């Protein structure tokens, strides 16, 4: 019930904030009511709980494919790494990159919830229906911001 | 049982050997076979993807994460389970043996399961198979002959 989300809440944190200070580029997708199976199919299956664990094993080796495009999170467990998605048609701030672009292209088609690490500045970003927002690095504000995003 | 898959487990199981070998990195990877291994599983972390050598890798190489100690369980090809901890044996036997080899031979005492390791000292490859261990070659066409040996 409550204790399944609250530890993703928790652990998204932990993660978004892990990525945050290392600079490392993240993308992570998380489905709601629209099926992302599509994008599943181009990525690689993997099933696994959301652990912070596995998601260091995947973004701590520059060198691995996993690393790459985006995680896709459905009823709180990992269905898909290195998925890609279509990038965005609106005009964006030249600040925003290409993982920024694709994760707005996603929400842009449906109603996931895409959140985005950057690898220049280690800023958290959210993009829900087409539009994009900064979140906090602060620690106790983010998990506050990531709730209202996915409880919204 | 279909040849392409034993095949291709077969050549993905002897790359990610030689290569933890060559790079001397520890692991350990127990194949089930008739003798459920699924409440080994469960104390484990529940990781369901395909056999791939690259993320093989990641597991053991990336050593920040604990996903690197303890043991890939792989069922019908598959990977199931990482860091799954198997009781050590109980027998006396030398002390050049460390906690992953006493690990697969206490496993392999319990049931039918083989398991493969490799040594983060020396990057020796062993297998373990009803409670005896032994070297296996670090050449790729021998590496083939032993593994498919030992899986039948």
């Amino acid at each position: 019930h409550t204790t399944s989300q609250k530890n993703f809440y928790d652990n998204l944190t932990s993660t978004l904030l892990r990525l945050s200070t290392d600079k490392i580029g993240a993308i992570i997708a998380i489905e709601n009511q629209d099926s992302l199976e599509s994008y599943v199919n181009i990525g690689y299956r993997v099933t696994s709980d959301f652990s912070p664990e596995l998601l260091v094993t995947i973004f701590y080796n520059k060198q691995s494919p996993l690393h790459d495009g985006a995680v896709i999170v459905r009823d709180y467990q990992i269905v898909s790494v290195s998925s890609y998605f279509p990038m965005t048609r609106q005009l964006i701030d030249v600040s925003y990159g290409s993982r920024h672009r694709s994760a707005l292209g996603l929400t842009e088609k449906c109603d996931a919830i895409v959140f985005i690490v950057s690898e220049t500045t280690g800023k958290i970003s959210v993009a829900v229906r087409g539009v994009i927002k900064t979140l906090s690095s602060n620690s106790d504000r983010l998990q506050d911001q990531i709730i209202h995003y996915l409880t919204v």
